[PDB]
RNA sequence: UUUUUUUUUUUU
């Protein structure tokens, strides 16, 4: 067929005016005719395609239509590099443009996608690292073009699919990307890619970087754009060949640095806030590192009783309500001791003045103990530079750096990214579902430690994830390793999660996981404490943290039925309960559900025996097992570190011997937060690819004719069985004969 | 009453 052919080749060339996602399926379709041995039905089948191609072609030509107005505020400095950018963005693959605070590329960045023509064809796809910065920047947009978001500027966040199809761009959080790969790994529904904030070097934004650098080659019609802070752009610029660079001014006020170095930490603190009043009368912001030290100066300023003040907290945790009191209205004097929710995220109003200690806990992977850690450390260059950044707003600021300069220029620039210093045992699974198996030929830009990789590795091996196809650094993952990367939690919680089904707790199990995903929903305000405790300690179980959660996830689940919307979130604020978190606890249960009925697993209709759910819970925890010491409130957990019980665990008062822990984190000791008593004679069927068996004292018993010995199982160092006695000779027959010829 | 409290966040 030779005619045959010239309708096939006269369609593909029409192909190429259609939506990328339609170009593909038609030309893979098409490729699979000529495979129809009769050219009557040929003649059939191209042209039913060519009114299906045609509905797509006419698909691209109505999308034009709905492109809007191009507006660029005079305000923002962007403007002015719109004409230097535009021209850089359609002649190189790859642009990077970093700006001060001020610049607003974020917003307009978007927009000159589309006056370049992109976003039809395509999306135009531009990641935030957090929601509400992928929500209010597609709000924004959309305002800006007297649009409403949803249409033409579009927002997908983890239970917000806000996307139609006239969309052109579409916010989103950088695990929403990250989670489209699988799905479609050459990013086909995207015409330009813009990651934004990559100066947070996340473990995702670190991550997209690389595949990004992966797919270029296979991907020549899209252009990317990686967008940040003047902090390091070199590293970026570095990364894709040697991509261009912009620049663009910010609208800030200028800011002076004051370093005053040195309860003597206390008392600097004191000698600061004294200096700021003589000079104005102003808000002042003094960051800090932890509850316990936002509370210790906030009784020491408080203590002092100054005549025009109000001490003011903001922290993460801090409830909703009492957190968005610091966006109301300014009133006599406020100074508000804050965390890094003011250095980064929240961005807090009417400052004035800022006081930077210079100390923030950070969070580290200690493969030695296998831990994670938070210890208080002086901050970076870039650090204190962003939080002097935060008193600039509408007036002119001054910061004091309560630290010499010789040691702020002795600290790095920047601070270690994510990648380098957390567990990298999710990160290798996903490259592994991927096809990324060879993580030294990942394209990194900051390539993670050796060591740390594999410790990766044996996590995963410890959850039955991963194995080798007897190559040298490969890997290919299990059935279940495939199924821990279908859920979309934590690779601990989904292995729990899968062997719920073998025992009748599925449903107990994912409300668990989805508990342990999130924030604790329960608040215990600084205030009224002990009242929070005998709110909270309705539902604790004599012996197990986690089953609170299924007493409290069945109590609201029957309180928000049971009354009104607003009545409920008022039950939530007498309960001491943040109500958003309390219904993210129910969004993940309930997308668990959709994968858990989605790979076949039966979820059950029965509450489970106590037994029954800890022992899938134990399968995440192996690693968090711990032995009690005698006479001693200690516990003595895998390796040889030694962890205490939380002390707002219900199981504080009276531990057990052996426990499992759902978290492991030293701050000051090695803490358990949720808790709960397990039998030792559970762990042996699980760990059979961690035991260790050692045999001791062998000697030869007349009445059962055979050699005997004490054996001690061992998983991470502790003994699940002391000693029971046993016949080697079944165990080990050659060397039982061994012996007996030996005579020992 | 024998141990007294943990930075910021993202999704298949
Ligand atoms: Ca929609």
């Amino acid at each position: 067929t030779e005619q045959q052919k010239l309708t096939f080749t006269a369609l593909q060339q029409r192909l190429d005016s259609l939506m990328l996602r339609d170009r593909l399926r038609f030309s893979r379709r098409l490729h699979g005719v000529k495979k129809v041995k009769n050219p009557d039905a040929q003649q059939a089948i191209f042209q039913e395609m060519a009114k299906e191609i045609d509905q797509a072609a006419g698909k691209v030509l109505l999308r034009e239509a709905a492109r809007p107005e191009i507006t660029y505020p005079d305000n923002l400095p962007v403007s002015q590099k719109k004409q230097d950018i535009l021209e850089a963005i359609r002649d190189h693959q790859v642009v990077i443009v970093a700006g001060e605070t001020g610049s607003g590329k974020t917003t307009q960045l978007p927009k000159i996608c589309m006056e370049l023509g992109r976003g039809i064809k395509g999306l135009i796809g531009h990641t935030q690292p957090r929601r509400l910065a992928a929500r209010t920047v597609a709000n924004r947009i959309a305002e800006e073009l007297k649009t409403e978001p949803g249409g033409c500027i579009g927002y997908k966040v983890r239970f917000s699919d806000h996307v139609s199809d006239n969309t052109m761009v579409k916010l989103m959080t950088d695990g929403i990307l990250l989670a489209e790969i699988q799905q479609d790994r050459l990013l086909m529904q995207y015409d330009t890619i813009i990651i934004d904030e990559a100066h947070e070097r996340s473990l995702n934004i670190d991550f997209l970087l690389g595949y990004l650098k992966e797919l270029l080659p296979r991907r020549p019609d899209l252009k990317i754009i990686i967008t940040s802070a003047t902090i390091d752009p070199e590293r970026f610029s570095r990364h894709f060949n040697n991509a261009p660079i912009i620049e663009v001014s910010g609208r800030t006020y200028p800011v002076e640095v004051r370093y005053r170095p040195i309860r003597d930490q206390l008392q600097a603190i004191f000698d600061a806030v004294d200096e700021l009043s003589q000079e104005s009368h102003g808000d002042i912001l003094i960051f800090m590192s932890g509850e316990r030290e936002i509370r210790d100066t906030a009784d020491a300023l408080n203590k002092l009783n100054l005549r025009h003040t109000e001490i003011l907290p903001l922290y993460a945790r801090l409830s909703n309500s009492e957190q968005n009191r610091v966006f109301q209205s300014h009133s006599g004097r406020r100074i508000v001791l804050a965390t890094n929710v003011a250095e980064t995220s929240l961005t807090v109003p009417g400052i004035k003045y800022v006081i930077d200690p210079g100390t923030a806990r950070i969070s580290r992977y200690s493969y030695r103990t296998k831990v994670q850690r938070l210890p208080i450390e002086p901050i970076s260059q870039a650090s204190a530079n962003q939080r002097k950044g935060r008193c600039g707003r509408v007036s002119e600021g001054i910061c004091i750096r309560l630290y010499s300069e010789d040691d702020f220029l002795s600290r790095p620039e920047f601070t270690d990214p994510e990648i380098l210093r957390t567990n990298l045992a999710s990160v290798i699974l996903q490259m592994t579902a991927l096809g990324l198996g060879d993580i030294a030929a990942f394209p990194f830009v900051e390539a993670p430690d050796k060591r740390n990789i594999q410790d990766g590795v044996r996590l995963l091996e410890e959850l039955g994830a991963i194995t080798t196809d007897e190559q040298a650094s490969a890997y290919k993952l299990t059935p279940l390793g495939r199924q821990l990367s279908q859920l979309p939690v934590d690779p601990r919680l989904a292995r729990m999660v899968l062997e719920a089904q073998k025992h009748g707790c599925v449903r107990e199990a994912m409300i668990i996981t989805s508990a342990l995903s999130i924030q604790d929903p329960r608040e215990r305000p600084m205030d009224k404490q002990q009242a929070s405790d005998e709110k909270h300690r309705r539902f604790h179980d004599k012996e197990s943290d986690f089953l609170a959660f299924v007493n409290l996830w069945n109590y609201l689940g029957e309180q928000q039925k049971a009354l009104s919307s607003n009545a409920f979130r008022r039950l939530c604020r007498t309960d001491y309960l943040n109500y958003l978190r309390v219904r993210e606890w129910q969004d993940i249960y309930t997308q668990l559900r959709q994968v858990v009925k989605e790979l076949g697993i039966p979820v059950n209709s029965e509450p489970a025996e106590y037994r029954e759910i800890h022992i899938a819970l134990l399968t995440g925890l192996l690693s968090h097992i711990g032995m009690k010491d005698a006479d001693k409130q200690e516990y003595t957990g895998a390796r040889n570190a030694r962890f205490s019980i939380f002390p707002g665990s219900g199981l504080f008062k009276k531990p057990p011997k052996w426990v499992m822990v759902a978290e492991l984190v030293e701050t000051s000791r090695l803490w358990g937060r949720i808790a709960a008593r397990i039998d030792p004679e559970w762990v042996e069927p699980v760990a059979q690819h961690l035991i260790k068996r050692t045999y001791s004292e062998p000697h030869w018993e007349r009445a059962q004719g055979a050699v005997m010995a004490t054996e001690k199982v061992t998983v991470y160092g502790l003994p699940i069985v002391a000693a029971r006695k046993v016949n080697y000779s079944q165990i080990d027959p050659a060397l039982c004969r061994e012996l007996f010829i030996r005579h020992a």
